[PDB]
């Protein structure tokens, strides 16, 4: 049994809810939230502005230590971090941008680093800014983590649609 609250299970191991990841961080304390991450670690928008302003730029902070001391990360990559105020840790992951051409077949690879963790909050990689279809970034999802994963979507219309398509 875990704190989690609300959400559509989809699979036998991803669940779905209509939420802001934050207040859904804040709320459970999760062991791990992921962060729709670039590879410069840059939080300015997205989930990513989101979830560092939420932690007063200390995500940020530790954000840029880290790649002083590590360059980036790859696209498909992943670190982890300290969830500050939000979880234990953050995962920090890559999803491809479209936005600046890069391959969606990473998008699986992304995906990935969610199977380190045995329980996850997250969103959906590759969607919002990033330029990505979320139906198929939630087909992908399901089909690559199996480890048990709570996919938080604030958009209420994006919502009902990945439910109402689910295959
Ligand atoms: N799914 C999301 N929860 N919070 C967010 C903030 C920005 C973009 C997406 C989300």
């Amino acid at each position: 049994v875990n704190s989690f609250s609300g959400y559509l299970k989809l699979t036998d191991n991803v669940y779905i809810k209509n939420a802001d990841i934050v207040e859904e961080a804040k709320k459970v304390k999760p062991t791990v939230v992921v962060n729709a991450a670039n590879v410069y670690l840059k939080h300015g928008g997205g989930v990513a502005g989101a979830l560092n302003k939420a932690t007063n730029n200390a995500m940020q902070v530790e954000s840029d230590d880290y790649i002083a001391t590590n360059g980036p990360l790859k696209v498909g990559g992943s670190c982890v971090l300290s969830g500050h105020n939000l979880a234990k840790h953050c995962l920090h992951v890559v999803g491809p941008n479209v936005n600046k051409g890069e391959d969606i077949q990473l998008l699986k690879s992304a995906y990935e680093n969610f199977n380190q963790h045995e329980v996850l909050l997250a969103p959906l990689l590759s969607a919002g800014i990033f330029g990505a279809d979320p139906i198929h970034s939630l087909r992908v999802c399901v089909d690559t983590v199996r480890t048990n994963v709570y996919l938080a979507v604030f958009d209420k219309n994006l919502y009902d649609k990945l439910v109402s398509s689910f295959l």
